[PDB]
Protein backbone atom coordinates (compact mmCIF):
# COMPACT_ATOMS: atom_id res chain seq x y z
CA UNK A 1 0.00 0.00 0.00
CA UNK A 2 2.07 3.13 -1.45
CA UNK A 3 1.70 5.86 0.77
CA UNK A 4 0.85 9.69 -0.87
CA UNK A 5 1.07 12.61 0.50
CA UNK A 6 1.36 16.15 -1.20
CA UNK A 7 5.11 16.97 -0.39
CA UNK A 8 7.74 14.76 0.34
CA UNK A 9 10.72 16.38 2.45
CA UNK A 10 14.14 14.49 1.77
CA UNK A 11 15.84 15.46 4.82
CA UNK A 12 15.43 16.30 8.38
CA UNK A 13 18.18 18.79 9.26
CA UNK A 14 17.57 22.53 9.73
CA UNK A 15 16.18 23.76 6.74
CA UNK A 16 14.01 20.33 5.70
CA UNK A 17 12.18 20.99 9.25
CA UNK A 18 11.80 24.81 8.62
CA UNK A 19 9.98 23.63 5.09
CA UNK A 20 7.80 21.12 7.23
CA UNK A 21 7.02 23.80 9.59
CA UNK A 22 6.28 26.54 6.79
CA UNK A 23 3.80 23.88 4.91
CA UNK A 24 2.06 23.03 8.31
CA UNK A 25 1.39 26.34 8.81
CA UNK A 26 -0.06 26.67 5.24
CA UNK A 27 -2.43 23.64 5.41
CA UNK A 28 -0.08 21.14 3.27
CA UNK A 29 0.10 17.49 4.00
CA UNK A 30 3.59 16.68 4.20
CA UNK A 31 6.12 14.20 5.32
CA UNK A 32 10.07 14.26 6.33
CA UNK A 33 12.40 11.19 6.59
CA UNK A 34 15.56 11.09 8.37
CA UNK A 35 18.84 8.83 8.00
CA UNK A 36 19.55 9.44 11.30
CA UNK A 37 17.85 8.65 14.51
CA UNK A 38 17.49 12.42 14.34
CA UNK A 39 19.75 12.96 17.71
CA UNK A 40 23.13 14.95 17.70
CA UNK A 41 26.64 13.98 19.04
CA UNK A 42 28.69 16.77 17.44
CA UNK A 43 26.77 19.97 16.90
CA UNK A 44 27.28 22.47 13.78
CA UNK A 45 24.75 25.33 13.94
CA UNK A 46 24.85 27.79 16.70
CA UNK A 47 23.40 30.93 15.76
CA UNK A 48 19.58 31.56 14.49
CA UNK A 49 20.43 34.70 12.65
CA UNK A 50 17.53 37.29 13.13
CA UNK A 51 15.64 36.72 9.95
CA UNK A 52 14.90 32.64 10.92
CA UNK A 53 14.37 34.12 14.17
CA UNK A 54 10.93 36.19 12.76
CA UNK A 55 9.81 32.83 10.64
CA UNK A 56 10.06 30.68 13.60
CA UNK A 57 8.35 33.45 15.97
CA UNK A 58 5.16 33.02 13.40
CA UNK A 59 5.59 29.57 13.83
CA UNK A 60 5.85 29.72 17.40
CA UNK A 61 9.09 28.00 18.23
CA UNK A 62 11.44 31.15 19.24
CA UNK A 63 10.53 31.81 22.80
CA UNK A 64 11.27 27.60 23.28
CA UNK A 65 14.50 28.40 21.13
CA UNK A 66 15.90 31.63 23.41
CA UNK A 67 15.23 29.90 26.67
CA UNK A 68 16.16 26.27 25.46
CA UNK A 69 19.68 27.12 27.90
CA UNK A 70 21.72 29.98 26.76
CA UNK A 71 22.84 31.65 29.87
CA UNK A 72 21.32 34.85 29.85
CA UNK A 73 24.51 36.12 31.58
CA UNK A 74 27.13 34.61 29.36
CA UNK A 75 28.97 37.51 27.04
CA UNK A 76 28.03 37.27 22.85
CA UNK A 77 31.26 39.37 22.38
CA UNK A 78 34.23 37.78 19.54
CA UNK A 79 37.84 38.52 20.59
CA UNK A 80 41.05 38.49 18.90
CA UNK A 81 43.95 36.45 20.85
CA UNK A 82 46.99 34.66 20.35
CA UNK A 83 45.51 31.65 22.86
CA UNK A 84 42.36 31.48 25.13
CA UNK A 85 43.89 32.73 28.05
CA UNK A 86 46.86 34.66 26.39
CA UNK A 87 46.75 37.81 25.52
CA UNK A 88 43.96 40.10 24.06
CA UNK A 89 44.29 41.38 20.54
CA UNK A 90 40.98 42.97 19.95
CA UNK A 91 37.47 42.74 21.43
CA UNK A 92 34.20 43.33 20.10
CA UNK A 93 31.85 44.01 22.74
CA UNK A 94 28.06 42.74 21.89
CA UNK A 95 26.35 42.65 25.71
CA UNK A 96 24.42 39.57 26.93
CA UNK A 97 21.35 38.08 25.83
CA UNK A 98 19.55 40.00 28.87
CA UNK A 99 21.63 43.07 28.60
CA UNK A 100 21.87 43.70 25.43
CA UNK A 101 19.68 46.80 23.75
CA UNK A 102 16.64 45.80 22.29
CA UNK A 103 16.88 46.25 18.03
CA UNK A 104 14.94 48.46 15.72
CA UNK A 105 15.30 46.80 12.45
CA UNK A 106 13.27 43.42 13.47
CA UNK A 107 11.20 42.24 16.36
CA UNK A 108 13.38 38.68 17.18
CA UNK A 109 17.40 39.41 16.93
CA UNK A 110 19.98 36.27 16.90
CA UNK A 111 20.12 33.51 19.40
CA UNK A 112 22.28 31.39 20.29
CA UNK A 113 21.12 27.78 20.21
CA UNK A 114 23.28 24.96 19.78
CA UNK A 115 21.18 22.16 17.38
CA UNK A 116 21.84 19.59 19.98
CA UNK A 117 19.34 21.70 21.64
CA UNK A 118 17.50 22.78 18.87
CA UNK A 119 17.06 19.68 16.53
CA UNK A 120 14.66 18.51 20.24
CA UNK A 121 12.57 21.77 19.53
CA UNK A 122 11.75 21.61 16.35
CA UNK A 123 11.14 17.66 16.24
CA UNK A 124 8.51 18.48 18.98
CA UNK A 125 7.17 21.35 16.45
CA UNK A 126 6.79 19.08 13.40
CA UNK A 127 5.86 16.31 15.25
CA UNK A 128 4.32 12.96 14.04
CA UNK A 129 5.24 13.72 10.58
CA UNK A 130 8.70 13.59 10.76
CA UNK A 131 9.90 9.79 10.50
CA UNK A 132 13.66 9.15 11.54
CA UNK A 133 15.95 6.17 10.66
CA UNK A 134 14.41 6.39 6.56
CA UNK A 135 16.76 6.74 4.04
CA UNK A 136 15.47 7.65 0.09
CA UNK A 137 17.42 5.28 -2.36
CA UNK A 138 15.86 6.82 -5.58
CA UNK A 139 13.20 8.28 -7.46
CA UNK A 140 11.10 7.96 -10.72
CA UNK A 141 9.25 11.15 -11.94
CA UNK A 142 6.12 10.18 -13.47
CA UNK A 143 3.74 12.31 -15.14
CA UNK A 144 1.70 14.16 -11.86
CA UNK A 145 3.92 13.09 -9.17
CA UNK A 146 7.21 11.64 -7.90
CA UNK A 147 7.38 7.68 -7.07
CA UNK A 148 10.42 7.33 -4.81
CA UNK A 149 11.79 4.39 -2.57
CA UNK A 150 12.62 4.50 1.26
CA UNK A 151 14.10 2.06 2.99
CA UNK A 152 13.51 2.25 6.91
CA UNK A 153 16.84 1.66 8.09
CA UNK A 154 15.36 0.33 11.25
CA UNK A 155 14.01 -3.00 10.16
CA UNK A 156 15.82 -3.27 6.71
CA UNK A 157 11.94 -2.96 4.87
CA UNK A 158 11.61 -0.86 1.82
CA UNK A 159 8.44 1.39 1.34
CA UNK A 160 7.15 3.05 -1.31
CA UNK A 161 6.06 7.31 -1.42
CA UNK A 162 4.17 8.85 -4.26
CA UNK A 163 3.94 12.33 -3.68
CA UNK A 164 3.10 15.68 -6.20
CA UNK A 165 6.17 17.24 -4.84
CA UNK A 166 9.80 16.06 -3.72
CA UNK A 167 11.96 18.69 -1.97
CA UNK A 168 15.64 17.10 -1.42
CA UNK A 169 17.30 19.00 1.83
CA UNK A 170 19.65 16.59 1.62
CA UNK A 171 22.47 18.22 2.28
CA UNK A 172 26.01 19.71 0.69
CA UNK A 173 26.45 16.25 -0.99
CA UNK A 174 23.23 16.26 -2.27
CA UNK A 175 22.96 12.79 -3.93
CA UNK A 176 19.38 13.98 -5.77
CA UNK A 177 21.25 17.06 -7.31
CA UNK A 178 23.94 14.57 -9.11
CA UNK A 179 21.09 11.98 -10.07
CA UNK A 180 19.48 15.36 -11.92
CA UNK A 181 22.72 15.70 -13.22
CA UNK A 182 23.19 19.45 -12.09
CA UNK A 183 26.69 20.80 -11.40
CA UNK A 184 27.32 23.39 -8.53
CA UNK A 185 30.66 24.53 -9.60
CA UNK A 186 33.20 25.62 -6.48
CA UNK A 187 33.11 29.74 -6.93
CA UNK A 188 36.05 29.82 -4.77
CA UNK A 189 39.25 27.21 -3.69
CA UNK A 190 37.85 24.30 -1.41
CA UNK A 191 39.78 24.69 2.07
CA UNK A 192 39.79 21.56 4.43
CA UNK A 193 39.59 21.85 8.58
CA UNK A 194 39.10 19.64 11.96
CA UNK A 195 36.62 20.84 14.45
CA UNK A 196 36.70 19.49 17.85
CA UNK A 197 34.27 19.38 20.50
CA UNK A 198 34.94 19.28 23.86
CA UNK A 199 34.18 20.21 27.81
CA UNK A 200 35.95 22.19 30.12
CA UNK A 201 33.85 22.89 33.23
CA UNK A 202 36.18 25.46 34.97
CA UNK A 203 37.15 27.46 31.78
CA UNK A 204 34.59 30.05 32.53
CA UNK A 205 35.49 30.48 36.17
CA UNK A 206 39.11 31.15 34.88
CA UNK A 207 38.21 33.77 32.15
CA UNK A 208 36.31 35.54 34.33
CA UNK A 209 35.57 38.65 32.69
CA UNK A 210 37.47 37.90 29.66
CA UNK A 211 34.65 35.01 28.47
CA UNK A 212 33.37 35.72 24.94
CA UNK A 213 31.12 33.88 22.42
CA UNK A 214 34.34 34.00 19.88
CA UNK A 215 37.81 33.38 20.43
CA UNK A 216 39.70 33.91 16.98
CA UNK A 217 43.08 32.58 17.36
CA UNK A 218 45.90 34.09 16.18
CA UNK A 219 48.49 31.26 16.74
CA UNK A 220 50.04 30.04 13.81
CA UNK A 221 49.44 28.87 10.44
CA UNK A 222 46.89 26.20 11.36
CA UNK A 223 45.22 27.60 14.54
CA UNK A 224 44.27 31.31 13.18
CA UNK A 225 40.16 30.24 13.41
CA UNK A 226 37.67 30.65 15.95
CA UNK A 227 37.46 28.57 19.35
CA UNK A 228 33.37 28.40 20.34
CA UNK A 229 31.82 28.53 23.66
CA UNK A 230 28.93 26.34 22.09
CA UNK A 231 26.51 26.02 25.36
CA UNK A 232 28.00 28.95 27.52
CA UNK A 233 28.27 25.94 30.42
CA UNK A 234 31.12 23.78 29.59
CA UNK A 235 30.88 22.98 25.72
CA UNK A 236 33.37 24.25 23.64
CA UNK A 237 34.63 24.04 19.83
CA UNK A 238 37.94 24.55 18.11
CA UNK A 239 38.33 24.68 14.53
CA UNK A 240 41.80 23.98 13.24
CA UNK A 241 42.94 24.27 9.32
CA UNK A 242 44.48 21.87 7.76
CA UNK A 243 47.01 22.05 4.68
CA UNK A 244 48.33 15.03 12.02
CA UNK A 245 48.57 16.24 15.84
CA UNK A 246 46.82 14.98 18.39
CA UNK A 247 43.79 16.43 19.07
CA UNK A 248 44.36 16.94 22.74
CA UNK A 249 47.08 18.63 22.70
CA UNK A 250 45.54 21.12 19.68
CA UNK A 251 42.98 22.08 21.95
CA UNK A 252 45.96 22.29 24.86
CA UNK A 253 47.92 24.63 22.43
CA UNK A 254 45.43 26.81 22.11
CA UNK A 255 44.14 27.20 25.41
CA UNK A 256 46.61 28.81 27.81
CA UNK A 257 45.37 27.00 31.64
CA UNK A 258 45.88 23.80 33.52
CA UNK A 259 42.23 23.27 33.55
CA UNK A 260 40.29 19.85 32.94
CA UNK A 261 39.91 19.14 29.41
CA UNK A 262 37.82 16.51 27.75
CA UNK A 263 37.65 15.72 23.76
CA UNK A 264 34.54 14.56 22.36
CA UNK A 265 34.66 14.98 18.91
CA UNK A 266 36.92 15.38 15.76
CA UNK A 267 35.13 15.83 12.46
CA UNK A 268 37.01 16.65 9.67
CA UNK A 269 34.97 19.25 7.31
CA UNK A 270 35.20 20.71 3.67
CA UNK A 271 34.25 24.58 3.51
CA UNK A 272 33.13 25.04 -0.08
CA UNK A 273 31.46 27.26 -2.16
CA UNK A 274 29.32 25.74 -4.59
CA UNK A 275 25.60 26.85 -5.66
CA UNK A 276 23.85 24.93 -8.20
CA UNK A 277 23.30 25.62 -11.71
CA UNK A 278 19.29 24.53 -11.42
CA UNK A 279 17.28 24.28 -8.35
CA UNK A 280 15.03 22.15 -9.78
CA UNK A 281 13.94 19.64 -12.60
CA UNK A 282 10.33 19.04 -12.98
CA UNK A 283 8.55 17.86 -9.81
CA UNK A 284 11.65 17.25 -8.18
CA UNK A 285 13.41 20.53 -5.85
CA UNK A 286 16.49 21.72 -4.06
CA UNK A 287 16.81 23.54 -0.92
CA UNK A 288 19.18 24.30 1.95
CA UNK A 289 23.15 23.09 1.71
CA UNK A 290 21.80 20.88 -1.64
CA UNK A 291 21.48 23.64 -3.27
CA UNK A 292 23.84 26.34 -1.99
CA UNK A 293 26.79 26.26 0.11
CA UNK A 294 28.97 28.80 1.87
CA UNK A 295 31.96 30.03 3.79
CA UNK A 296 30.39 29.79 7.65
CA UNK A 297 32.42 33.31 8.08
CA UNK A 298 29.81 35.23 9.10
CA UNK A 299 26.77 32.26 9.93
CA UNK A 300 24.81 32.98 6.88
CA UNK A 301 24.26 28.70 5.83
CA UNK A 302 21.32 27.70 8.14
CA UNK A 303 19.54 31.42 7.34
CA UNK A 304 20.00 31.29 3.42
CA UNK A 305 18.56 27.81 3.78
CA UNK A 306 15.34 28.22 5.94
CA UNK A 307 14.95 31.81 3.61
CA UNK A 308 14.87 29.72 0.87
CA UNK A 309 12.49 26.93 2.18
CA UNK A 310 10.06 29.37 3.33
CA UNK A 311 10.13 30.99 -0.55
CA UNK A 312 9.35 27.85 -1.72
CA UNK A 313 6.71 27.12 1.01
CA UNK A 314 4.44 29.61 0.07
CA UNK A 315 5.04 28.77 -3.74
CA UNK A 316 4.28 25.04 -3.35
CA UNK A 317 1.18 25.58 -1.41
CA UNK A 318 -0.27 28.50 -4.24
CA UNK A 319 0.53 25.65 -6.72
CA UNK A 320 -1.31 22.87 -4.83
CA UNK A 321 -4.63 25.19 -4.07
CA UNK A 322 -4.74 25.75 -7.97
CA UNK A 323 -4.54 29.74 -7.63
CA UNK A 324 -0.95 29.40 -8.66
CA UNK A 325 0.10 30.76 -12.32
CA UNK A 326 1.68 27.94 -14.20
CA UNK A 327 4.74 29.87 -13.96
CA UNK A 328 5.16 30.30 -9.95
CA UNK A 329 7.23 27.79 -9.10
CA UNK A 330 10.42 28.48 -11.67
CA UNK A 331 10.43 31.97 -9.61
CA UNK A 332 12.36 29.80 -6.93
CA UNK A 333 15.14 29.75 -8.60
CA UNK A 334 14.75 33.03 -10.12
CA UNK A 335 14.42 34.76 -6.65
CA UNK A 336 16.61 32.84 -4.27
CA UNK A 337 19.62 31.35 -6.19
CA UNK A 338 21.01 35.43 -6.99
CA UNK A 339 20.95 35.75 -3.11
CA UNK A 340 22.74 32.30 -2.64
CA UNK A 341 25.29 33.82 -4.99
CA UNK A 342 25.60 37.45 -3.25
CA UNK A 343 25.90 35.83 0.14
CA UNK A 344 28.36 32.92 -0.54
CA UNK A 345 30.64 36.16 -2.13
CA UNK A 346 30.13 38.22 1.11
CA UNK A 347 31.15 34.66 3.34
CA UNK A 348 33.91 35.00 1.06
CA UNK A 349 35.16 38.26 2.13
CA UNK A 350 34.98 37.31 5.59
CA UNK A 351 36.51 34.48 5.29
CA UNK A 352 39.53 35.86 3.12
CA UNK A 353 40.02 38.54 5.55
CA UNK A 354 41.41 36.36 8.21
CA UNK A 355 43.14 33.86 5.41
CA UNK A 356 45.20 37.31 4.32
CA UNK A 357 45.78 38.62 7.51
CA UNK A 358 49.36 38.75 8.62
CA UNK A 359 50.85 37.57 12.16
CA UNK A 360 53.77 39.51 12.72
CA UNK A 361 56.50 38.10 14.42
CA UNK A 362 57.08 39.40 18.02
CA UNK A 363 52.76 38.82 18.37
CA UNK A 364 53.44 36.80 22.03
CA UNK A 365 56.23 38.53 23.37
CA UNK A 366 55.60 39.60 27.30
CA UNK A 367 56.16 43.31 27.85
CA UNK A 368 55.43 46.78 26.26
CA UNK A 369 57.69 45.51 23.79
CA UNK A 370 55.04 42.85 22.13
CA UNK A 371 52.21 45.10 23.28
CA UNK A 372 52.92 47.53 20.75
CA UNK A 373 53.18 44.98 18.08
CA UNK A 374 49.47 43.60 19.07
CA UNK A 375 48.58 47.59 19.07
CA UNK A 376 49.53 47.48 15.79
CA UNK A 377 47.87 44.32 14.34
CA UNK A 378 44.15 45.38 16.76
CA UNK A 379 44.90 48.78 14.57
CA UNK A 380 44.96 46.85 10.67
CA UNK A 381 42.20 44.60 11.99
CA UNK A 382 39.65 47.25 12.73
CA UNK A 383 40.49 48.89 9.23
CA UNK A 384 39.84 45.45 7.79
CA UNK A 385 36.47 46.14 9.44
CA UNK A 386 36.56 42.84 11.04
CA UNK A 387 33.17 43.54 12.70
CA UNK A 388 31.27 42.97 9.92
CA UNK A 389 31.79 39.38 10.56
CA UNK A 390 29.43 39.60 13.40
CA UNK A 391 27.07 42.59 12.24
CA UNK A 392 25.50 41.95 8.73
CA UNK A 393 22.19 42.95 8.80
CA UNK A 394 22.45 43.97 5.26
CA UNK A 395 22.77 39.90 4.82
CA UNK A 396 20.05 38.73 6.70
CA UNK A 397 17.48 41.27 5.83
CA UNK A 398 18.66 43.29 2.73
CA UNK A 399 17.75 41.19 -0.50
CA UNK A 400 16.02 42.59 -2.62
CA UNK A 401 14.37 40.40 -5.44
CA UNK A 402 13.82 41.42 -9.27
CA UNK A 403 11.85 39.00 -10.79
CA UNK A 404 9.02 38.27 -13.14
CA UNK A 405 6.45 39.11 -10.48
CA UNK A 406 7.44 41.68 -8.50
CA UNK A 407 7.11 44.86 -10.26
CA UNK A 408 10.60 46.46 -9.68
CA UNK A 409 11.32 49.82 -9.31
CA UNK A 410 13.97 51.73 -11.50
CA UNK A 411 16.54 52.31 -8.94
CA UNK A 412 19.90 50.28 -9.43
CA UNK A 413 21.93 48.28 -6.53
CA UNK A 414 25.51 50.21 -5.64
CA UNK A 415 25.83 50.02 -1.68
CA UNK A 416 26.30 53.73 -0.75
CA UNK A 417 26.52 53.22 3.31
CA UNK A 418 24.93 50.62 5.91
CA UNK A 419 22.18 49.01 5.03
CA UNK A 420 18.88 50.63 6.01
CA UNK A 421 15.29 49.25 6.42
CA UNK A 422 13.16 49.84 2.81
CA UNK A 423 9.66 48.43 1.76
CA UNK A 424 10.69 48.90 -1.91
CA UNK A 425 9.61 46.35 -4.25
CA UNK A 426 11.68 42.73 -3.93
CA UNK A 427 12.47 43.59 -0.29
CA UNK A 428 11.52 42.33 3.06
CA UNK A 429 8.35 44.46 4.07
CA UNK A 430 10.43 46.25 7.50
CA UNK A 431 9.65 45.58 11.11
CA UNK A 432 7.06 48.36 13.18
CA UNK A 433 5.42 47.83 16.32
CA UNK A 434 1.94 48.76 15.75
CA UNK A 435 1.60 48.18 19.58
CA UNK A 436 3.98 47.02 22.24
CA UNK A 437 3.04 43.54 21.38
CA UNK A 438 2.32 43.43 18.30
CA UNK A 439 4.83 43.99 15.35
CA UNK A 440 4.31 44.56 11.20
CA UNK A 441 5.84 41.31 10.35
CA UNK A 442 3.22 39.90 12.33
CA UNK A 443 0.32 40.83 9.83
CA UNK A 444 2.36 38.55 7.10
CA UNK A 445 2.92 34.82 6.40
CA UNK A 446 -0.81 33.46 5.20
CA UNK A 447 -1.73 34.95 2.05
CA UNK A 448 -1.19 38.42 0.15
CA UNK A 449 -1.35 41.37 2.03
CA UNK A 450 -2.58 44.91 1.24
CA UNK A 451 -1.21 47.51 3.48
CA UNK A 452 -3.36 50.86 3.19
CA UNK A 453 -1.74 54.44 4.84
CA UNK A 454 -4.14 56.88 3.63
CA UNK A 455 -7.54 56.76 1.61
CA UNK A 456 -9.08 53.37 1.36
CA UNK A 457 -10.24 54.10 -1.99
CA UNK A 458 -10.07 50.95 -4.98
CA UNK A 459 -9.51 49.11 -1.94
CA UNK A 460 -13.00 47.31 -2.76
CA UNK A 461 -11.86 46.86 -6.58
CA UNK A 462 -8.63 45.09 -5.36
CA UNK A 463 -10.53 43.01 -3.25
CA UNK A 464 -12.50 41.47 -6.30
CA UNK A 465 -9.74 41.12 -8.18
CA UNK A 466 -8.08 38.94 -6.23
CA UNK A 467 -11.28 37.04 -5.66
CA UNK A 468 -11.56 36.55 -8.78
CA UNK A 469 -8.53 34.60 -8.94
CA UNK A 470 -9.25 32.79 -5.73
CA UNK A 471 -5.73 34.38 -4.63
CA UNK A 472 -6.02 35.03 -0.60
CA UNK A 473 -5.52 38.29 -0.02
CA UNK A 474 -6.38 40.36 3.16
CA UNK A 475 -6.64 44.46 3.83
CA UNK A 476 -5.31 46.41 6.55
CA UNK A 477 -6.19 49.85 7.48
CA UNK A 478 -3.04 51.47 9.07
CA UNK A 479 -2.62 55.05 10.48
CA UNK A 480 0.80 55.05 12.66
CA UNK A 481 2.29 58.00 10.91
CA UNK A 482 5.31 56.60 11.56
CA UNK A 483 4.87 53.51 9.69
CA UNK A 484 3.52 55.16 6.91
CA UNK A 485 6.95 57.04 6.63
CA UNK A 486 9.05 54.10 6.60
CA UNK A 487 6.80 52.06 3.79
CA UNK A 488 6.77 55.55 1.88
CA UNK A 489 3.96 54.81 0.02
CA UNK A 490 -0.01 54.97 0.90
CA UNK A 491 -0.59 51.35 -0.57
CA UNK A 492 1.65 48.54 -0.04
CA UNK A 493 1.08 44.85 -1.29
CA UNK A 494 2.88 42.13 0.34
CA UNK A 495 3.23 38.78 -0.53
CA UNK A 496 2.73 35.18 1.62
CA UNK A 497 6.67 35.51 2.40
CA UNK A 498 6.90 38.91 3.65
CA UNK A 499 8.40 40.29 0.54
CA UNK A 500 7.00 43.43 -1.30
CA UNK A 501 5.62 42.66 -4.88
CA UNK A 502 4.39 46.25 -5.38
CA UNK A 503 3.82 49.93 -3.74
CA UNK A 504 2.23 53.03 -5.19
CA UNK A 505 0.64 55.90 -4.04
CA UNK A 506 -2.46 54.54 -6.33
CA UNK A 507 -3.34 51.05 -7.05
CA UNK A 508 -3.24 50.44 -10.86
CA UNK A 509 -5.99 50.29 -13.51
CA UNK A 510 -5.91 46.46 -14.81
CA UNK A 511 -6.09 45.41 -10.87
CA UNK A 512 -6.46 41.39 -12.55
CA UNK A 513 -3.29 42.60 -14.46
CA UNK A 514 -1.61 42.90 -11.09
CA UNK A 515 -3.11 39.78 -9.91
CA UNK A 516 -1.77 38.01 -12.80
CA UNK A 517 1.45 39.05 -12.92
CA UNK A 518 1.94 38.09 -8.87
CA UNK A 519 0.40 34.95 -8.91
CA UNK A 520 3.24 33.66 -11.97
CA UNK A 521 0.24 32.87 -14.52
CA UNK A 522 2.19 36.66 -16.27
C1 LIG B 1 31.51 24.18 11.42
C2 LIG B 1 30.18 24.79 10.85
C3 LIG B 1 29.43 25.68 11.61
C4 LIG B 1 28.24 26.25 11.13
N1 LIG B 1 27.54 27.17 11.94
C5 LIG B 1 26.35 27.76 11.43
C6 LIG B 1 25.65 28.68 12.24
O1 LIG B 1 25.96 29.01 13.40
N2 LIG B 1 24.49 29.23 11.65
C7 LIG B 1 24.03 28.92 10.35
O2 LIG B 1 23.00 29.52 9.97
N3 LIG B 1 24.70 28.00 9.61
C8 LIG B 1 25.83 27.44 10.12
N4 LIG B 1 26.53 26.51 9.34
C9 LIG B 1 25.98 26.11 8.00
C10 LIG B 1 24.75 25.18 8.31
O3 LIG B 1 25.18 24.13 9.15
C11 LIG B 1 24.07 24.65 7.03
O4 LIG B 1 23.71 25.75 6.24
C12 LIG B 1 22.82 23.80 7.34
O5 LIG B 1 23.13 22.67 8.16
C13 LIG B 1 22.17 23.30 6.09
O6 LIG B 1 20.99 22.61 6.46
P1 LIG B 1 20.28 21.51 5.57
O7 LIG B 1 19.06 21.12 6.31
O8 LIG B 1 20.14 22.03 4.16
O9 LIG B 1 21.23 20.24 5.50
P2 LIG B 1 22.12 19.44 6.56
O10 LIG B 1 22.10 20.07 7.90
O11 LIG B 1 23.41 19.10 5.89
O12 LIG B 1 21.18 18.17 6.74
C14 LIG B 1 20.88 17.24 5.65
C15 LIG B 1 20.05 16.13 6.29
O13 LIG B 1 19.70 15.25 5.19
C16 LIG B 1 19.72 13.91 5.71
N5 LIG B 1 19.81 13.01 4.54
C17 LIG B 1 20.74 13.03 3.54
N6 LIG B 1 20.54 12.09 2.63
C18 LIG B 1 19.41 11.42 3.07
C19 LIG B 1 18.67 10.31 2.55
N7 LIG B 1 19.03 9.69 1.40
N8 LIG B 1 17.56 9.86 3.22
C20 LIG B 1 17.21 10.47 4.35
N9 LIG B 1 17.83 11.55 4.98
C21 LIG B 1 18.96 11.98 4.25
C22 LIG B 1 20.88 13.91 6.66
O14 LIG B 1 20.90 12.77 7.51
C23 LIG B 1 20.76 15.26 7.34
O15 LIG B 1 20.07 15.23 8.56
C24 LIG B 1 27.77 25.89 9.81
C25 LIG B 1 28.52 25.00 9.08
C26 LIG B 1 29.73 24.42 9.55
C27 LIG B 1 30.45 23.45 8.64
O1 LIG C 1 28.84 29.16 12.85
C1 LIG C 1 29.90 29.04 13.56
O2 LIG C 1 29.90 29.02 14.84
C2 LIG C 1 31.01 28.99 12.95
N1 LIG C 1 31.68 27.92 12.72
C3 LIG C 1 32.83 28.12 12.05
O3 LIG C 1 33.62 27.24 11.74
C4 LIG C 1 32.89 29.53 11.83
C5 LIG C 1 31.68 30.09 12.42
C6 LIG C 1 31.39 31.54 12.36
C7 LIG C 1 30.33 32.46 12.79
C8 LIG C 1 29.02 32.34 13.48
C9 LIG C 1 28.17 33.49 13.75
C10 LIG C 1 28.62 34.83 13.33
C11 LIG C 1 29.90 34.96 12.65
C12 LIG C 1 30.74 33.79 12.38
N2 LIG C 1 31.93 33.68 11.77
C13 LIG C 1 32.37 32.37 11.72
C14 LIG C 1 33.58 31.81 11.14
N3 LIG C 1 34.61 32.41 10.49
C15 LIG C 1 35.54 31.46 10.10
C16 LIG C 1 36.78 31.58 9.38
C17 LIG C 1 37.55 30.42 9.09
C18 LIG C 1 37.10 29.08 9.52
C19 LIG C 1 35.85 28.95 10.24
C20 LIG C 1 35.05 30.16 10.54
C21 LIG C 1 33.84 30.39 11.19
Amino acid sequence: APIETDVLILGGGPVGMALALDLAHRQVGHLVVEQTDGTITHPRVGTIGPRSMELFRRWGVAKQIRTAGWPGDHPLDAAWVTRVGGHEVYRIPLGTADTRATPEHTPEPDAICPQHWLAPLLAEAVGERLRTRSRLDSFEQRDDHVRATITDLRTGATRAVHARYLVACDGASSPTRKALGIDAPPRHRTQVFRNILFRAPELRSLLGERAALFFFLMLSSSLRFPLRALDGRGLYRLTVGVDTMDSFELVRRAVAFDTEIEVLSDSEWHLTHRVADSFSAGRVFLTGDAAHTLSPSGGFGMNTGIGSAADLGWKLAATLRGWAGPGLLATYEEERRPVAITSLEEANVNLRRTMDRELPPGLHDDGPRGERIRAAVAEKLERSGARREFDAPGIHFGHTYRSSIVCGEPETEVATGGWRPSARPGARAPHAWLTPTTSTLDLFGRGFVLLSFGTTDGVEAVTRAFADRHVPLETVTCHAPEIHALYERAHVLVRPDGHVAWRGDHLPAELGGLVDKVRGAA
